[PDB]
């Protein structure tokens, strides 16, 4: 458990994300959530952190494809929760096609949220981290920063370079008290991964569950979906003292794709 | 937690090894340990796993360099428990020597114990595991299953082969209930590199301690070793619901050894 | 030998990528270089291919940093070729400094060059291997596009960005006679890595020479530097036919730096 | 070239040694070939070597799955060649079985001709190597040297053990003109894989050319078989000056194997 600690997690208000900032708040760290959504879902979602777990949510609405905004929220996260231990950068956005038809426009979305955002946001905690002498950095990654996919280059480069950030980051703290690692999901059956789903369907004329299982066949042996859950519960043991010395790796939860 | 879970740790009379069969006993599973060592020490920890966590406890010799050994070691055990749902493949050794020296017996000895001990106790262990639709095998592989260093063939080779292994297991068993995951941990202060460091001393002239921090700054970047008791948290972790789409997988704790 | 083909490499009026040219030119390609420089130097090289070897040669002057550039610059190399077959994506750059000190702009530049120009040549490319049905892309990536070292938080994801890309460029276009692969070379003793040694020589107080010798121990287990017509072989072999099979991977010429 | 070389090939009498031995002579070194058959059709491959190539060539017929009998091999080589400058381990077996009915023998086949045969024989050629200053071992690994199938555990141990072990000499002899490497082949169609191509057929109901594209399309991407021949190429590569910092790592010619 993690009482007394102050967590910031990019891309919370949905998916992955709003798991990781709910497994933190479980442990009893304060948090910090960021990202886009209905007002009203968003606001809910702040106040369950509070009234169920007795913590302190805050949430800042940052573009995190801006380098001077995602460093401007860090800055203000840090000054909302009086600190800044843990740092989970998992805001991500995604766009399939072949390389000569992806989008200029979408190659930089992607290289900006997955990756610059990563290196801002990072940038900006590491001094608060270094200063006290503790710190966790929690980056979402993928089976794509380890393998790649068709229709993916964006995203593949984004998430390899994230891994390899990851590294970089970890071996210049190494040694202070600050560790860095990458999570590598497989699939999660969150809306990034629905659009996906629904675009096998069309393709094949068939069931939503079909395509599920279609989508799961080709990449993940286990058959089953990674839970957003079991992510959270990652990063938990992350910020574990058990994972004082796992530093510039990654945590692979990816029902078996790089394994083959 | 692991109450009600039946855990087996080869090589668990000292080092990583007893670490780990105390985190299990502690997340309250019973345990079978293993390994060499002067009887009454053995039985020293085998009641103490039982006084100190109120587990069931067994010590089952078997020396598991021999294939027909291991794979009787797994069937007593699992009569002990009354099933096995956690194998931790952990009983190894090390010999270091330039290639065209390197023993023809200490090749055949770490090829048989770190490599063939961890496919006949998976072999043995996989039908029960099958047939409840629940299993752990936790191979305790090493930095050098993933890089090489000097003067360690035998040792690399067979650590490189478990990873291997644990990737085949997995796939073989995705989505039947059952993980098979490899530990790969950097520098550990136990007797098996005490040895190295004592080496290294005579090598250098030094004391110790200075020996000691020269191993260190060599290999992994956080100049700290890595406990025991982290290990057997990351094996608690493994074996926990949210690593249940964690399969066929590294997890390296080695203070950033693998990270450049 | 290459009789016939045509070439592009870019980031090849010095350096890596000036020994690339010359190793296609000699084994009878066409070649497009590019890069920046004196212009009495860059006429130079491109008459030099010309009389050496008796080959086609262009000049043709872009900023790899600007997409549309890039993709302009493709599409008059293959006019100027009359058609493109190979295609080395070299030019890169590199600061070092740590994160929280990283420049933003230096981080935009690398990712822009070292990661998004590889995009944007390939994708300009591609349309005109498909349409003959044989290609060859052959990205300069490095080491640090598989591990990391401190201070190049933006070359090392830049570079682990670059094998990712290089992986789906070839998954998306395999069987089609194109391949996609990323050499990965260790220390070559270019003005980008003279500058390094002359970092270090400042640092310790010592000569040029004994801190080139510093730069390899600290990295590259065979002492020595890799060299740039080393790697213009590895191109040449690349681009024949005993590499019809090799996509999507990784050819590191590094001095053992990867294997520890 | 190679003119002047001495080479040794193991498991030459068929399949991709074969095809090593070839393109080595063909590049002008003498040859030992090695392995079993039919002594009139091995007798013919030797007597083949010479006369269409002008090279020298012995056939010694070790069973390398004895250590002795490997280290006894080396050093007749190199007493009938007069030296001994490159070294193919090469020779290797497959059977396929899930971990719980995997024969004991079996493992113990696969690991003694398929790994232990690698360090015997480099053991042996490495101090002939060492007197010289120049040296090439090449390891034929696999892309089950890098990822995992299922059936396959014996195999993919041994094949990640000698990636592994690949690295290790490369690092012992760093420097010292002497480079190891691993080509990691994925499918090629030689009677190790139509066996396996033959049991889909009668798995599937299915006639043996829909069986090999069935057997392809599963793991490589590019939808076709990588050649004897392309491996003799990469083998002349690695002996050449241009991978005189080639050591230590693995060069997949796998159709796009593991780019996914
Ligand atoms: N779903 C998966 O299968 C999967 C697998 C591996 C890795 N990932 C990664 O996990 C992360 C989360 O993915 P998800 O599936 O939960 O996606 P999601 O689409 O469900 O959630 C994305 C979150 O990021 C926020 N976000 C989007 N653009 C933003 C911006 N510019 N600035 C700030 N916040 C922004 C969204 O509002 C939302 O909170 C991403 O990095 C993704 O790449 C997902
Ligand atoms: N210490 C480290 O730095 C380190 C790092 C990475 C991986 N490892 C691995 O961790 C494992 C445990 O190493 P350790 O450092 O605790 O070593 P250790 O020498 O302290 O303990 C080895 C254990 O194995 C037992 N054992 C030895 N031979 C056996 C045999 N033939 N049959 C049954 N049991 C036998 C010993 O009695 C003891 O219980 C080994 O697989 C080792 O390779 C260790
Ligand atoms: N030198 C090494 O040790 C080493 C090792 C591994 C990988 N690399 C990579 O090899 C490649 C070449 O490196 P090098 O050492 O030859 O460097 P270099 O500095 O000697 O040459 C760089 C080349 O790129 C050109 N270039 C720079 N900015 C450009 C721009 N915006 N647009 C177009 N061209 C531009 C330069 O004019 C020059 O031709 C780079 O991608 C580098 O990352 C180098
Ligand atoms: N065929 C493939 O798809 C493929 C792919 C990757 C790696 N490989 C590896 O390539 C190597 C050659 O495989 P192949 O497909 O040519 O197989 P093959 O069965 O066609 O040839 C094997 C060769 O090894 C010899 N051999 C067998 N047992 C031996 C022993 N005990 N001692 C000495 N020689 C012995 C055989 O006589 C023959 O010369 C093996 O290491 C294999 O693992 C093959
Ligand atoms: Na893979
Ligand atoms: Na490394």
């Amino acid at each position: 458990m993690l009482k007394g600690k102050k967590a910031v997690v990019t891309g919370s208000t949905s998916g992955i994300g709003l798991a990781m900032a709910t497994e933190l708040a479980k442990a009893g760290a304060d948090v910090v959530i960021n990202g886009f959504g209905q007002p009203e879902d968003i606001e809910r979602e702040r106040s369950t952190l509070e009234s169920k777990f007795g913590v302190k949510a805050y949430y800042l609405n940052a573009d995190l494809s801006d380098a001077q905004a995602t460093r401007d929220f860090i800055a203000k996260a840090a000054e909302a929760l009086g600190g800044l231990d843990i740092l989970v950068n998992n805001a991500g956005i995604q766009h399939t096609a072949p390389i000569e038809e992806f989008p200029v426009d979408k190659w930089n979305a992607i290289i900006a949220l997955n990756l610059s955002a990563v290196f801002h946001g990072t940038a900006a905690a590491l001094p608060i981290m270094q200063k006290q002498g503790w710190g966790r950095i929690i980056n979402i990654a993928s089976a794509h920063g380890l393998v790649a996919s068709v229709n993916k280059s964006a995203y593949v480069a984004a998430k390899h370079g994230v891994v390899g950030l990851t590294k970089v980051t970890a071996l210049e703290n190494a040694g202070k008290g600050i560790t860095c690692n990458a999570i590598c999901p497989g699939w999660v059956r969150t809306p990034l991964v629905e659009k996906q789903i629904e675009a096998i369907s069309q393709q094949k004329g068939i069931d939503i569950e079909a395509a599920a299982r279609e989508l799961l066949a080709e990449k993940q042996p286990s058959l089953q979906f990674v839970t957003p859950e079991q992510l959270g519960g990652a990063a938990v043991f992350l910020s574990s003292a058990a994972a004082d010395q796992m530093t510039g790796t990654t945590l692979s939860l990816d029902g078996g794709w790089t394994a083959r």
